[PDB]
């Protein structure tokens, strides 16, 4: 299992707003190393979700939305449903290693499920990771994924640094509080 104690990265809180998800972070390792966490389904089930990659772009793979789709172990009991590994099929857009990979996310909101662009740039020793969650209808959509998604960036840095992970629920709820205050919609269209 690849887990390198290399360096402890800092970060910046996203100011302003966007109609999509915009997070650029700096990770240790050239770029291929960081890609490992994106590709390997074993470790990914400990920082996101488990589910290996298919062969064709446009195909669907089946992954499991685990405890909060990251980790829970003990929850405020206000979730329950989100505390079980739910399997679902998802389309992958592109996977061009080691540089850029793209998929489509949970389509809980109306219209088509919004997509996720992982865009890595490789620096003189380290890697820039740009998380671009595309195809968001509005702040409601980013709020839809807000339930766990953004917080995964904390555990990523934690693992990639070789350190312990932070309080998930605290971070989740805090960011949830932010988003819920910014701008929201209740856009659920059930056929």
């Amino acid at each position: 299992m690849t887990s390198p104690s290399s360096a402890f990265p800092d970060g910046h809180g996203a100011r302003l707003d966007a109609q999509s998800i915009r997070f650029e972070r700096l990770l240790p390792g050239p770029i291929e190393r960081v890609w490992a966490w994106l590709a390997d389904a074993d470790k990914r089930a400990r920082w996101l979700a488990g589910g290996e990659l298919p062969r064709q772009p446009g195909q669907t793979f089946e992954l499991h939305f685990n405890h909060a789709a990251l980790t829970a172990e003990t929850a405020p009991a206000r979730y329950a449903q989100y505390d079980r590994p739910i399997v679902a099929r998802h389309t992958l857009l592109r996977c061009e290693p080691p540089r850029v990979l793209a998929l489509t996310w949970g389509g809980g909101a109306g219209e088509a499920p919004s997509e996720v662009l992982f865009e890595l740039s490789e620096a003189g020793e380290q890697v820039r990771l740009v998380l671009t969650h595309t195809r968001l209808a509005d702040r409601a959509a980013m709020l839809d994924v807000a339930g766990g998604w953004h917080a995964h960036l904390a555990v990523l840095a934690g693992k990639l640094a070789g350190q312990a992970p932070p309080p998930f629920w605290t971070t989740l709820a805090q960011a949830e509080q932010d988003y819920e205050q910014r701008l929201l919609e209740h856009h659920h269209h059930h056929h």
